[PDB]
């Protein structure tokens, strides 16, 4: 005897999204990533993507839950962002579900993408380890500040570290995306095997294959790029500009995410202050999450760079951003 596929009181619809929904999917939003949600901010640049395709799932009608797909590396990935479901309808198989018709769109739609890719924070169990290879892993140091704090008081934080000998920026060099230099750095074999967490670029959770297509892709973004040395890289960081977030629910929180690549932990400190005394000012009035990536080994020195040191405040404890991946037809 065969298992008879049973009928739901309620089926799902699975629908693409456009701009009419954004307030329902704000709605099945609360309390994501406990308010740096990125997708408030961003949700309507999604729908202008040509590669992604948003998803929601409805019931009755309403939205309940919602996963983005984007095909990058050259057709061959396909990266799994937002996946979301409804506080009241969590627990239920929702997301399951949803992750089957994604699965099923994609395999339609885009035949030639050979891998999913996603970026996940939470600890890896024995399901998630055997579906799963993990191309690489960064530390998580999350921090805020109020930005006018830091502005009046940075200055002389840095003159009693460098009179007491505790710390002096060490020198940077300038990476200009338009000069071609973010290119020199991501193309080269070196950089990728030896600061390249796994060869493989992340911004912004977002992971990227180092090739020409994904650097156009990085180049419309705006990022601000930093260097200890173009003639022999050995960390590079990367600043994606600030955005609103739901935090504090009062508008007044952006967040700021910087990936930092490579091993040299006095380089990634002088780097993360270049991007704070560059990002700073534009962002005075207003309340300031900053998230750091970098190698694991590092977090315990820049955690304490950044609270003793800077005076900001550090919001938890130690996690690890992890990047997956998964072959699509198995
Ligand atoms: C994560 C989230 C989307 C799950 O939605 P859900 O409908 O409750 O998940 P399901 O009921 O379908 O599955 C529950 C369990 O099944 C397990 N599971 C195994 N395989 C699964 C699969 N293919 N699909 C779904 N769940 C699976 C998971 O371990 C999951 O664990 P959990 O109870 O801790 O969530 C939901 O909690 C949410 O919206 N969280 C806020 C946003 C967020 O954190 N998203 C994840 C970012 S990577
Ligand atoms: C389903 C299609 C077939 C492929 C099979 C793979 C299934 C993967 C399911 C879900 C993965 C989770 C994706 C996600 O939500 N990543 C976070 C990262 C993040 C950003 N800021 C904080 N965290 C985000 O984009 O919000």
């Amino acid at each position: 005897m065969k298992l008879e596929p049973e009928a739901e009181a309620e089926p799902l619809d699975f629908v693409v999204a456009t701009e009419r929904e954004f307030e329902e999917v704000l709605a099945i939003s609360g309390g994501i990533y406990g308010g740096l949600d990125y997708l408030p901010s961003r949700y309507h640049s999604w729908l202008r993507d040509p590669d992604r395709t948003v998803v929601l799932a409805k019931r009755n009608g309403g939205v309940i839950a919602l996963e983005s797909v984007n095909v990058i590396d050259a057709g061959e990935t396909v990266l799994v962002e937002g996946l979301r479901v409804a506080p009241w309808e969590r627990g239920k198989g929702v997301a399951g579900l949803l992750q089957r018709f994604c699965s099923q769109l994609v395999k339609r739609q885009h035949p030639g993408v050979k891998v999913a890719r996603l970026t996940r924070d939470d600890q890896l169990g024995p399901r998630e380890l055997k579906k799963y290879r993990l191309i690489t892993k960064q530390g998580i140091l999350l921090v805020r500040f109020n930005a006018s704090a830091l502005l009046a008081g940075l200055g002389a934080r840095l003159a009693a570290l460098r009179t007491s000998g505790t710390f002096s920026p060490l020198p940077t060099e300038a990476v200009s995306e338009a000069g071609g230099d973010v290119a020199r750095l991501l193309l080269s074999p070196s950089v990728q095997r030896d600061v390249l967490p796994g060869g493989t670029i992340i911004q912004d959770w977002q992971p990227y294959r180092p090739s020409e297509s994904n650097l156009r892709l990085l180049a419309a973004k705006g990022l601000e790029w930093r260097v200890d040395s173009r003639a022999r890289p050995r960390v590079l960081t990367l600043c994606t500009r600030p955005f609103p977030i739901p935090h504090g629910g009062d508008g007044t929180w952006r967040y700021l995410n910087i990936d930092a690549f490579g091993s040299d932990g006095a380089q990634v400190q002088s780097q993360l202050l270049w991007h704070l005394q560059r990002q700073a000012p534009r962002l005075v009035g207003l309340n300031v999450m900053c998230q750091l990536f970098l190698e694991p080994q590092l977090w315990s020195q820049l955690a304490d760079f950044c609270q003793v040191g800077l005076g900001l405040e550090l919001v938890k404890g130690y996690t690890e951003q992890y990047l997956l991946e998964a072959d699509i037809h198995h």
